[PDB]
């Protein structure tokens, strides 16, 4: 172990190259400092930093043994005294997810040039999904203080090209996420429950219009919920179970929750909706925490009011904190997914706030935006790949 | 998107290749199915599966545009209608850690040939540490039912070549480990506390001899603890604090625990030793769970007995289970690290049982064995790299 030598083997993948190389090196006094190898589309690259006696490195036996063995079977090898080279690359600082249906070449090219223009190095690119959407990951090394610019640059690329682009800190701490909360309406569940209750009153049109104004930040949430629930005054309480049994999970929601249990996440829901509807489901979904509002009932009939206190925008953040404290999870390790301005405060306080098919008020504040109608695209933003989900699911 | 074409770019890394390629492809009707890229020791490989109109794929414009752009600046590119190729590789089944000081070429070559002989494909090799030991990772794809043979083959390589070799399941579930327990004596802490107590009685020689016989499985643990603690009959109870203040953490133990808190592990200790000594420390180390034995004291003096019930070999497993149930962690997601036959049952029940500088009885039963005097080599077996630990620590 006097001097360091770098051996690099490239060419068309073949059986036995890795084994052949280290057997040859063992006829010389070689100890390993670092080995990197990958095969991409049958192209092999094998990089080996070793140290050996200055005697062997300075003489032609090591080189002739390596070169003859590698060249004989079809590949190429270079050999060079390094001494100055890094031993082992540093970790990426950040990771970038690109989700599209499709992802065009132009979309990806724009990301790559956006990245380059900021002096960001691409350390790795891989696929993470081929269904329900194409998903691609770039691990990168961002110059210090450039990552605000990078998110800004990539959000434009995202809108201009019709791909989701999420930039996420790739450090040990920030990526040990352990706790996720979903908004219910238009996030975990298709549609808006309060609209399904109002349909029982022939008020769906009015309620839906107030809901869209509320979910765009156009109306104060508390006022908007009182106006909407009022249209329910007089309906019998039986209507709750009825709507409860009508609900449909967002597509990919079961996969999302099941996969997140495999990873040991605490899972909960924070809703402006109604505990009597969400609890039946949270229990069916084996959740750990429910926060919701409560409908007032008199003589088995809805009064058109809710029983305070009301979970408003600020209250959803407050439930997240409460959930994180009870679970023993620092807030930087929490995930919130929602769709409306109702969720702005909850996404800001979460470690990672995901806007799922969201109104512009939310998209503008989220750490990340998803634009396709599959809730399991959340799994890709949490470092999970399609193939891994299918492996786990197939093993049962 | 009628047909699938595979573009593969290889050569010496340069600025702009990724960006150049996708800009060229955007002048044709190209959508992305999969992108893999890495640079190893300045050798770039970029593999791109796309789909485009059968018109563009069948004509020479796409090829001449790609070939001219890539060749102009120094690299090579191939282009081929695929249609039959996989879109996105499957995940590895297992991962192999090779720790050595040093790792010789012969050691690594033996691993590579052992792997090959069982029909195991190496999907990736990377470095995970350059200090305190050289650490290398191979992600592999093991034929179903071959992994018992693989562990067997690699354990021989390990002893024959003086490297630790750990084979670990690389599935989503089994690698979301969330809970670790350490044995104390000769694991988290240097030396054997009961030997430090006996030194106060001039009994160290006898106690140490009984301890080594007990830690090799030669003696029943319960009998061996009674004989040893008896030599303490008559010492004043003050001797506990004294030894407490003398203790030295295993080297790298602070890094191990700190890094494991960053990842959100529940951390505890299970010891045959004495709660009055371990508690002062567990609290100093911010642990979540302590299990230990209790020294009997009369009139401020040790009687030479322990206050049952005694944590024996079976009792350490029982505390692990108890700890896992209280924390909400399935046993397949738990980690136990120990050194003596005292820990055999605890390592068997844990998801991953690590033998740290252990007696042969333990090594023979552990999922993994570490042979170097740094407890932070545990972090490498849990998927953490040296560079990541240093990044996190530098960020404070
Ligand atoms: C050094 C500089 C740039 C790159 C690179 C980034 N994207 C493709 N190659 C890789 C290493
Ligand atoms: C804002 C908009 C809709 C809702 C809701 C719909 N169903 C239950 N709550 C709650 C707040
Ligand atoms: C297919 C077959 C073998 C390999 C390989 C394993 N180790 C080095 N190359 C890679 C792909
Ligand atoms: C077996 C051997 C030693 C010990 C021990 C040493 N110090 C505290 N307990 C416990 C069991
Ligand atoms: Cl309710
Ligand atoms: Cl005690
Ligand atoms: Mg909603
Ligand atoms: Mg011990």
């Amino acid at each position: 172990p006097k001097v360091s030598v770098l051996i690099t083997v490239t060419g068309v993948d073949q059986p036995g190259v890795t084994a052949t190389l280290f057997e040859v090196l063992s006829r010389h006094g070689v100890e390993l400092l670092n080995v990197e190898q990958v095969v991409i589309r049958h192209r092999l690259t094998l990089g080996v930093l070793v140290c050996c006696p200055a005697d062997v490195a300075d003489g032609p036996a090591l080189r002739h043994d390596v070169e003859a063995a590698i060249r004989k079977v079809g590949l190429d090898v270079s050999i060079e005294r390094s001494d100055d080279v890094p031993i082992i690359r540093e970790p990426s600082t950040h990771t970038i997810f690109v989700l599209g249906r499709p992802i065009t070449a132009a979309a990806f090219g724009a990301v790559a040039r956006e990245v380059a223009a900021l002096g960001v190095n691409i350390d790795l690119i891989r696929g993470v999904s081929d269904y329900p959407v194409i998903g691609l990951e770039l691990r990168v090394s961002v110059p210090p203080g450039a990552d605000e610019a990078l998110r800004t640059a990539l959000n434009r690329v995202s809108s201009e090209e019709h791909v989701d682009v999420a930039v996420e800190d790739y450090t040990l701490e920030r990526r040990a996420k352990r706790l996720i909360v979903f908004d219910v309406d238009s996030t975990l569940v298709q549609g808006e429950v309060i609209e399904m209750l109002a349909a029982k009153a022939g008020a769906e049109g009015q309620v839906a219009a107030i809901t869209d104004a509320a979910m765009r930040g156009e109306l104060d949430f508390a006022q908007s919920l009182q106006q909407r629930v009022a249209t329910l005054a007089g309906l019998p309480a039986t209507v709750i179970d009825e709507v409860a049994g009508q609900l449909e999970l967002m597509p990919g929601a079961r996969t999302t929750l099941r996969t997140l249990r495999r990873l040991g996440y605490a899972c909960g829901v924070v809703s402006g909706g109604f505990r009597r509807i969400i609890e039946p489901l949270a229990e069916e979904l084996m959740l750990d925490y429910v926060a919701a509002n409560e409908l007032e009932i008199v003589d088995g009939t809805l009064t058109g009011r809710v029983v305070g206190p009301i979970i408003d925008r600020a209250g959803k953040a407050t439930a997240l904190r409460e959930f994180a404290q009870r679970a023993g999870v620092p807030m930087a390790q929490t995930v919130a997914v929602g769709d409306g301005a109702n969720d702005i405060d909850m996404l800001a306080a979460a470690g990672l706030g995901i806007a799922f098919n969201a109104k512009p008020a939310l998209r503008e504040v989220a750490d990340a935006s998803l634009s396709h109608p599959y809730l399991d695209t959340v799994l890709f933003l949490l470092g999970v790949t399609r193939g891994e989900i299918e492996a786990a699911d197939a093993i049962d």
